[PDB]
């Protein structure tokens, strides 16, 4: 579930080790993504046919990676709050392109652990994650 | 002043190399006004200990900084807004401390230079920041 | 074994990806070697009581780790020849602090797997990594 | 001229500040270079026709500066040595372009410079580097 000492923990890690270089985070919280579920590249017509190696380095991944990051930004700064009505504002526009609370589910699952391999989250941070992404993907509904 | 497509070309460029990397373009921006204003560093306590040449290493200075930055993203996204109002609201806490709108004034007229020099600003873009300076410190007083 | 396909592949990788940003690629590389083997953590006594998410933030962290990339740099641009005499070169010094061959296999096990997730390393880079660890392994006896 | 503790102040601040992140340092080097120098951007075919502000982005811009600075990397490890030698060892091709020891004592001059403003080098350093331009400039007729 996510009380207060876990938004504590997931918001003075953004600040510390996150908000500072959004993009090298957003780059590699899909890049975990899309080498765990290579078939979605499929949804990302303009960068579906570039080879995982090549994706860190094409400006099209790096643009939709910081639009992402640049979103969640705004949802960590709301997770005392209206977090999960901007999560639900965003289901309607995927919906059309076939993407569910699944596939978000999916995303959300893997940054506790991409932020402990390489943005320095302590336990507390990694496990606060675990529990805010089962609670922001059942905002959707 | 501002016009919709200098408030355009200040916003595009800000999404294109300042906000994945907000932390390196708040170390430069406050780097060369400490260089420019090196007394001013005796107002910044937590740090003010440290020579200049060491203070892109100094952690409470890339606090500091980006405490600024991220302030400063968020009157970005309102320029054509209440961008003005989020200047002015740090007014008063500042003048308490002895810093009135000629630093702010200081701060806000490097920021285009600092663009082109280091993150890849073209002229029209420094044009729009040079112009965004005066706009935000009039409506300071 | 590592032939000069696999020579070229690393080489190349290694200017593209690496070179350019040898301190990042340190970090991780021994941040995956710590993760997996914590209590060699102690072998460091500059740094053994920083708990684990805190040490790509602590500065004695950070030259050792370029001090380590430093040195295989030059191993790198020496696979084509001396390279396993640069490996013999540290078995001595290594050796003195309880540090074997089985040790750095270790380490080097690990850097084809860290270049693809973080340093946009392809297949034939990968496999050669794997290859050539086994090959600089074997050249200390 | 130089003395060792020149040497010594040079290396140091390298290794601190320049060799983990040798892309960066190179880029700015080139790009304080080609704003001060703007026409010499002919002289590099493979990326004469981007604007200065695009170049930082620019991967033909990025292949050709880490080159350079992968090099003076080595001469730099060579100071009290035959960092003369290898200065002088790429006069030959660049005279066949028409780029005179003019142009190399150009871009030696500004690194000092550029190393005090983005790279957190002090007076001493920044002083040692404006005598090892002129060593390396003497060396090179
Ligand atoms: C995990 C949180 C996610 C958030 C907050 C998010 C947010 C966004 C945003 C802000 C956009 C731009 C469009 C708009 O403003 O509505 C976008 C587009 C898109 N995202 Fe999501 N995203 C998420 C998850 C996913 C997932 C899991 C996938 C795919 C497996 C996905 C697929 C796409 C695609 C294909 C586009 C359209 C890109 C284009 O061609 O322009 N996103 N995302
Ligand atoms: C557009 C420019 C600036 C903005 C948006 C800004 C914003 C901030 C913010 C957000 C804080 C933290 C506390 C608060 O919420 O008020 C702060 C504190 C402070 N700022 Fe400013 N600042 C600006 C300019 C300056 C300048 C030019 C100086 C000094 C000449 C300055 C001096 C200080 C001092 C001394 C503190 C440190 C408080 C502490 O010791 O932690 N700032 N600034
Ligand atoms: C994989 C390749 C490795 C290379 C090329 C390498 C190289 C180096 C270098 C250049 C030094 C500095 C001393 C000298 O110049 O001889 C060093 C020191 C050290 N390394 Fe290694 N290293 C490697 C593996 C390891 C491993 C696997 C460990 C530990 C599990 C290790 C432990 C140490 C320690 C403890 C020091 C001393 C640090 C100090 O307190 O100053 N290294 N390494
Ligand atoms: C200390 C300064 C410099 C060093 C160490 C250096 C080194 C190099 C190196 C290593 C190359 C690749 C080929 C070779 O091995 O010779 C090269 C090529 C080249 N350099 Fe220099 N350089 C320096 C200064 C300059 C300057 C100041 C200019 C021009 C005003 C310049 C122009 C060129 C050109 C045009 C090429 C490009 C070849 C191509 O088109 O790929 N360089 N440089
Ligand atoms: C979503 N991208
Ligand atoms: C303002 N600091
Ligand atoms: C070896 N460090
Ligand atoms: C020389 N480039």
């Amino acid at each position: 579930g996510l009380t207060a000492a876990q938004i504590k923990a997931i918001q003075d890690h953004w600040f510390l080790n996150i908000k500072g270089c959004l993009q090298a985070a957003a780059d590699s919280i899909f890049f975990k993504y899309l080498t765990a579920y290579p078939g979605d590249l499929a949804f990302f017509h303009k960068f579906s046919s570039v080879p995982l190696y090549g994706l860190r380095s094409n400006p099209a991944y790096k643009a939709q990676t910081l639009t992402v990051i640049n979103y969640l930004d705004k949802v960590v700064d709301a997770l005392g709050g209206n977090a999960g009505a901007l999560m639900k504002a965003k289901v309607p526009s995927h919906d059309a392109m076939g993407i569910t609370p699944k596939h978000f589910g999916q995303l959300l699952k893997l940054v506790g652990g991409v932020f402990q391999e390489e943005f320095s989250a302590d336990p507390t941070t990694v496990a606060a994650w675990g529990d805010a992404a089962g609670v922001l993907v059942a905002a959707m509904k």
